[PDB]
Order: C-alpha cells, then structure tokens, then sequence
C-alpha cells in the first residue's frame, strides 16, 4: 500500500532548498533524510517537481534518465541484479524504472504493486546521484 | 506575455531562464508545445553573446535542460 | 530521324556567349542544357560554328579531336565500349566519330542512321569536355581571399567555382577547397572553423556549420 | 528510353532560383513541377548542378547522400521495398541509387535500363527532401 | 610554488605551460594528483581570454596535452 | 582581303586572330588551303614580338588552335 | 635481455631537437634512426621524456594512447595480428601495450620477457606516428612567392619545406607542390614551365627541367 | 637479420652534404663508404630521404627508377642475372627491386628475407649511379 | 685558336658557325672530340641571346647541324 | 669494279655550289647529273664532304640518316624491296646502307662487291632527298 510523504516535511525541505541552496551539506542531509525509505518513481518525481525550480527540474530529469540508463546497462551486464530476475521474463525495462510501463502511468498504487524492492532502491540511488550532479552543476 | 521576454543587458542567464519558463508554462499554450517554444526563445532572445554560444554548439541540444547546462558550463564569467 | 535544334535557342545561346563570355557558370549551364539529348557530329559541329568565334572554333576543333582520340584509345583498351561491338567488325574509327566515315560526310540523316547511341553520348561528352578546355584557355584559386565586407556564401561560391574550373585533378578539389576555407576566410571564420567540436571532412559540412554559427551582422 | 529535360525549362528554373531564392514557395512549386516524372540519378544530378551554385551544390550532394542512406537503412529493414526484390539478389546498393554501379557511371541510357521505377521514385523523393534541407540551411 | 603561478599579461601560453608543469611535477604532490592540478590551474590561471577559450570548448578536454593543443590551435594570434 | 591583314600596334591577339580567320574562311580559297594560310599569316603578320614568340616555340605548332593557345599562354601581359 | 640506448645518442638527439625543432626532416631522420630496433614501452617512454619538453610530452602521451587504441581496435577486428595469438588467451590488452600489465610496471626486464616482437613493432610504429602528429601540432605554404632576386632552388626548398611540414594529407603534397611551382615562381619561370614540350608530373622533374633551361643570370 | 645504419654516421653524412654539397669528391667518397655493404631498398630510401632535400630527393627517386628499369631490361635480356634465377619463376619484377612487392611494403625484415644478394648489389649500384646523376644535375 | 673564337656583336650566326667549325676541324684535336667541342662552344660563345635560345630548347640537340638548324629557325630577325 | 668520279667534275660542281648556292635550279640540275649512276655510300659521302661546307655537311648527314631510316621502315613493311630478298637472311640493315657493315668500312671495292643495285638506287634517292631538305633549310 502506498503512503504519500507529508506535505509538511516537503514544505520544510522546499524552504530549506530555497534559503540554503542546493549544495549546502544541510540540504544534502535533509534530502538523504527524505530519501530514507525506498520511494516509488511517482514520489521522487513529485518531490523534485516541488522542491526544485523549473530549470533545475529539467536538468534533474536529464541526469536521472542518464543514471537509470547506466543502471540498466549494468543490469543487462549482470542477470543477478536485485531488480532483475533469473529468467529473461523479469528483465527490467526503463519504462518500468521511470514509471512509464503498463499499469503504472499516473497510478502510484499500481506502481507500488508491480515494482520490486530492488527496483525501488535502484531508482532511489539513481535519483540521489542525479540530484548531486544537478546541485554541483547549478552553482 | 512569453513572446515579450528578453534577457536584460545586466541580467544573468538563470534568472532569464526562470522567468521565461515561468511565463511559458503559465500560459495558454498546449502542453506539447512548451519545450519547442522554450528552446526557440532561448535561441532568439538571450542577448547575442549567448545566442552565438548556443549557435556554435558542436552537439545538438534538444531540451531546455540541456541548453541550460551547456550555457552554464561555457558562459563568460563576469 | 534527325531533328535540328531550334535556331531561336541557338540565337539565344549565341547572345549569351556574346555577353556573358565562355566561362560564366550561366553559360556552361546553358551549354549543358543544349547538350541534353545526344547530338550527332553535324549538330555539335554547327552549334560550335555558330556560337563560337573563328579562333575559339579552331581551338575547339583541336581539343575535340584530342578528346576523341583519348576516347578511341580507351575503346581499343576495352572491347566493351558502348560505342564498340563484340566482334572486331564493330570497332569505331575516328572517321565514324568525327562524322568523316563513308555515308556520313555532310549528310545528317545518314549520320543518324549509322551511328550508335553510345557513339552519340561519347561524342557529346567529348565535345563538352573540349568546350570546357577551350573556355578555360580563351580567358587563380590560390589568390582568392574573403573580402572584409563579403559574405561567406559569396566567397564559397567564388572559391568553389575557381577550384572546379581549374587544372587540378578531380580527386584533389575537395581537400583544396577545405584547406582554402581554413586558411582564407578572414580570421573570425578561421577561428570559427578551428574551434569546431566535430571534425568537418567535406566542403558542404563546413559551409553548413559556418552558416549555422556565423556572427549575424 | 531516356529523354532529357528541356534546357528551356531548366534555364527558366535557374533564373527563378536566381531571382526568388531557394526558399520561396514559388521556387519549391517549380521544383515540384520539374520533379513530377521519376528522374534518373543523371537527370537530378545535372539539374542540381545547373540550378544551384557551387556551395549549395556541395551541401545538396551531402544531404542527398544522407537521405539515400536513410532510405537504404529502411530498405534493409524491410525486404518489401519497391526498390528491393524478394530474393537477396535484388537488394539495392547505394552504388545503384547514386548511379555509381556497374554499367551506369556516366551513361544515362544504361541507367534507365537497369533501374527500377521504385528506385527512381525513391531517388526522386530523397533528392526533393535534400533540396528542402539545403534551402532551409542556406538562408 | 605551483599555486602562485599566473600567466603574465605579455607572456605566451607555451612558456606559462612549461613553467606550470615544471613547478607542479617538481613539487610534493603525489604522482596521481599532478594531471588534475595542471588542468585546473590551466582553467583558473591563464588570463581570462584563454580562460574563456578553454571554457567554451565544444569537446571535453581531459589531459594537459589536449588542452595545450586546443589552445595552440584556437589562440588569438598577436 | 586576307593578305592585307596586320595586327595593329595596340590590338590584342584574339581580335587579330578573329579578324584573320574570318577573312580567310570567308574568301575564295579552297577548304584545304585555309589552315596553312592562317598559320603562315600568324607567323608573318602579328607584330614582331608575337612573331618571335611563335618562332622560338620549343614544340612544333601545326594548327591555328594550338598556335592561339601557345600565344595566349606565353603572351606579354600588358 | 634488455639493453638500454646510449645516453650519448640520446643527448645528441635531444640537442638536435633543441636546435632544429621537432619538425625538421633531419630531426625526423634522427628519430627514425633511434627508432630502428623494436623498443620496449619503457625505452620509448623514457626517450620521449628526455627529448621532449613537458607540454609536448603530454601531447605525445595523448597521441600515443589514441594510436594504440586504434591498433587495438584493428586487433580485435582481426585475430591474425602479429601481436595477437590464435586463441582468445593471447588477446593483447592496452595494459600490455602501454607497459601497464602485470609483471611489467617499472621493470624493463620483465617487459622484454613477456612482450612479443609483433607487440614491439606495433608499439614502435604507434609511437612514431604519435611523434609525427605532435610535431605537426606543436609548430603558410599558400603565401610563398619566389622573390624577384631569389634563385629557384631556394624557392623550391622553402616551398617543399612549408608544404611537407603542414597539415595536408600525405597524398596531397605533390599536386600542391606542382601547382604552386606553376602559379608562384615569377612569370619567367611560369612561362618556362608552361611551354614544356613534355608533361611534367613530379616536383623533381619540374625542378630538373627548370634547372636545365633556366636563364643564367 | 636486418641491422639499421647508425644515425650518428647518417647525421655526419647529412652535415657533410650540407656543408660540402652533393658533388664534392669527399661527399662522393663518404657516400661510397656508407654504400659499402649491400643495402635493402628500405635503407637506401631512408638514407636519401634524410641526407637529401625534398627536390633532390624527387630527382633521385626519378633517376633511381630509370636506372632500375635499365637493369630490368638487361635482366630480361640475360637469364643469368645474379638477381634472376634459371627458371621463369625467379624473374625479378620492379616491385621486388623498389621494395613494392608482396611481403615487403614497409617491412625491412621481410624485405631482407625475400631479397637475393644479387638483387641487393644491383639495387645498390643503381642507387649510386642515380645519386651521381642527380649530383651532376643539381649544380 | 678555336678556344678564342667569339660571336661578334654584329656578326651573323652562320658566319660564326663557319669560322668556329673551320678552326675546330683544322686543329690538333682528335677526330672523335670535334663534335662535342663544337657543341659546347656554340653553347658558351654565341652571345647571350643565342645562348639563351639554345638553353631553352624543348628538345635535346646532340649535333652541330641540329643546333644550327634550330637557331636558324628561331633566330631574332634583325 | 668501282670507278671514282672525276675530280674535275667534282671541282666544277663544288665551284657551282660556291657561286650559285645550294638551292639554285642549275645547282640541283648539276647534282642530278652527278647523281645519274647509282653511287656507293663511299662515293656520295665523299662527294658531300667535298662540295658542302662543314655545317651543311653535318645537316646532310642527319637528313640522310633520317631518310634511310624511313626507307628501312618501308623495307620492313614490305619484304619485296629491291634492296631486300625473299628470305629473312637478306634483310638490309642500316649498317649495310650507310656502309658501316662488315667488310665495307672504308673499303669501296668490298662495298661495291656486297651491295645490291636496289640498295644503291635506294641510297642514291635517299641522299638526293636529304640534299634537297638541307638546301631548303640552309637558306
């Protein structure tokens, strides 16, 4: 069952990003805090939509896609990925990682249903690395 | 009005990009027409130094985020 | 059946050669236009008699003979020439190419009867190359600079014209055009080409890149 | 049997390109007019040699090659191309499209002999698209 | 001291590069830290004309030799 | 009259050749006698600078077109 | 067994590079001389460290890496490389070419032990090509004219020097040298070359002809 | 096994040619000295590349080709050439003399492998005569 | 003495050739050394106009008769 | 048996050439007169040595050689030459025409012995044509 993040925590994090900036160690610590439980693509996408401005959000979408593509290359380079399965029918496509696959587009409940925990942690680590890249790039 | 937005002589590029993306997304355009308009406004507005910086891009920039990243990398520090 | 070229087109082409000269690209385009269908030796001979003066006509007769001789050497070097046949009885002599063979002298109908289409196209290409030689002879790429006020497309047009209408081999024109774009074309465009993140290996690609990133002024 | 285009029409089209430019709608209409019947590589090549200047002609050769390469990729992606045949012996190489194949170099009669109507229409559409690209690029 | 080396207003770029590489390689840095330091000193020293020349590099330069070659190609002849 | 044609002191060579070939081909000579006459008139008319230029030809010129080409190549630009 | 190159030869070569430069034909000849026997990566690396300055050495390391990568691409494109073997266990990695593999780092004896002669000659040719690239890069032919008082052999020397020490491809130097002999080389020699009863198709032949028939003065 | 000439001797010979010229008797004596052992086409070619300037090198290539052609005419005029063999399969082509034959282009080791001693001495004498011609021609 | 014979400033070429061939054939030279000497005396004597005329000979002249014919053909009529 | 021409006739012809020149019709008539009987190479050679100066004699030697070479080309183009024979062993070499063959050098008696009448008339006609060429060339 999907539970959304508190809008109070999200508002506090947005104001933190607004006053301290993207690169302060306190901001990265707060992001790591709100990045503790494995989030669904819907959660991370809306979180970055709210806390980041328009141009940093575009940059972050780009960087997140690139990092997820690196993850999928490593996944096709190793059939023992915690997102993959043993047979070929469990291979994870980027539509399933970005939340674009069938039964997931716009629906967080179905998303949480079909996604694997390894998928969730890989998406989360990818999003964190992308946030780091964009923060280092913006300023 | 988005089509009246120019980058001021003293304005930085991130402020201009913020203002332009705000005015384009908060307008009457369809959702599928915002990215091309933002790109073509980056190319024709954004005073001729950045215009030439975007023009002479060895790579093809096909997204507002990529254009912003490229310009922020190669901008004239001043 | 032989059909003559219109004297109206020939008169217009003659006046074009009279005003623009022999070497202008418009004149060469007009000649290529009137050189579209394969012409009989009679047609090309009368055409050059009318459009060219006496001395250029003598030069053109010389050059046409030389080019036809090169063609006949290539023909005796390959029995599969579209003018030749398989047996030795179809070998094409210069009397048949210049229209001097038996049954052809002065008669365009008999000419059109006995001539092959490969013969016609070879004669036509030979005459075109001879016209190019004489035009280059009757009236320098390494002296071309882009003027301070000249645009880049005009400079590129002038340079490509002078390089292709010169004595260089065909396989040496593209590298020369590129290296002349790089060293001529005043230092703003020189630096624009130098700082190209991609490698430009064709005059068209260089022209496209420069037209994209040029300083609008 | 090959019939050349009238030098009168070609002269009028060249003067149209000279006065109106490459991008005017009247010029594109005139080109579409002279691009009505499927032309052999010889015809289109000489036409562009006459109507275009040296630098636009170089650009057009480049663009025509690129578009023909895209066509040949689509052809190897579908064995039912009107230029292709059913067996592998009818596969169309770029030497046959650009007029560089055996029995075609410099000879328009042999060209018209060996070429297919699908080949001709594909070459013609490729040349038209290349002309559009170069016209959009020159000015 | 390598961190005090600046390209003089009248000095050429090859002399500055020679002096900088000399002072960086003949110093107390580890061997695996010389190339990044030389690059980042090319980028921040080397007076703002060459700074902007390196900044607006359509390609990514990841070696002191490549940076030197690029700058020598596109330098302002004077 | 072809035998009265001289190259004027100020006249160019292509004009003289045009005039001479015109007068020789539009005359009462047989067709097989025009080329030798045109050559021998190039050699004896065509004021002594071009006369010496044709005389000192390392190659043998046996056609009016070849003589015209040679003279146009090696003529005194003035 | 590994034998080092003489420091006397290396000192002489370093002083040659110091006085004549990187691009002089004498310097390239000396490098070819000291590049005669197949050298181990240690030898070539130390040689370039000694004879080249710091910045040319960085450029040369870059170029050598790129050329070795092209070699390894050709090697994976052909299992019959003299550096490769027949089985997959003899495939040559860049760590083995650059001397970075196991048992080779810093030790020339072990290097000479494990390396193949094909490996050595490939490394050597790669290093030579990289040296050529860097020499062409570290330091204008179309601006060269024969002065009114200059002799022809001096003009030919200067022109051939500037054309061969430039950015042209190797297959484009002879036609450019010929066409520069024809258009430069003030109009007396221009007419001397123009009126050549034979066709001159080589810079050496043109030089010989002009030296024979030149106006002694 | 191929052994290269010393670059020290080559440098000294190049400076001799630079100061004394091509035609001095001391220069010809030095060339005869460095022309003592039969050289492979690679050796003589690189030697003339280093000691001669560009234009004398072009002249020398021409003269060397002409002299080698005279040698090959004498060889087809006598089947007992020390470069030839008794059967027709040992006839020596100019590609083998100029080092252009198969297995020799750019490789001095293979060159030294396939070449005959008579071939080497004929190439060497031809190169010496060509050097004499070019020296008499240059000044 | 043959080695003292020069073509005078006003002397024609056939007179000079006659005098030179006379003095060379009526001398103490071997019979096999007369033609090369006559040629090399035509080339070095025979005042610099004819010297340059013989020098710029597109063909190679290997006989005194051929040199005489060539010079008589291409000589400056005066 | 060889009989020499009278030195009186030769002296008169030499003085005729000296006063009238080489090209006068009387001189050509006198030469035709002394060219009536077929002469041996020795006779014509000495005759031209006496009547012609040194430079015209060199020119005449050149022209005579060229004309004899044309004759020998026509002879190898037709095995029915009055100088040739039917078999290949009677083919006439230029050494036999110029009097340079074996048993003829300097000896007019042996010359007259081995030479054919067709050889003599061909040599004579060649010498007459060469004299005409040189006379037209000298003045």
């Amino acid at each position: 069952a999907w539970t959304p993040l508190e809008p109070k925590l999200i508002t506090r994090l947005a104001d933190t990003v607004r006053t301290k900036g993207l690169r302060s160690p306190i901001t990265m610590a707060e992001v790591e805090a709100l990045m503790s439980s494995p989030l669904l693509p819907h959660d991370v996408t809306n979180l970055m939509r709210v806390i980041l401005g328009p141009a940093p959000y575009a940059l972050w979408m780009d960087a997140w896609g690139v990092q997820l593509q690196t993850v999928i290359a490593a996944a096709t380079r190793d059939p023992r990925h915690p997102a993959n399965g043993q047979g070929r029918g469990e291979r994870t496509n980027l539509n399933r990682l970005k939340g674009l696959a069938d039964g997931m587009v716009g629906n967080p409940q179905g998303q949480a249903a079909l996604l694997r925990p390894g998928e969730l942690v890989a998406i989360t680590a990818s999003a964190l690395q992308a946030f780091r890249e964009v923060a280092r790039l913006a300023e």
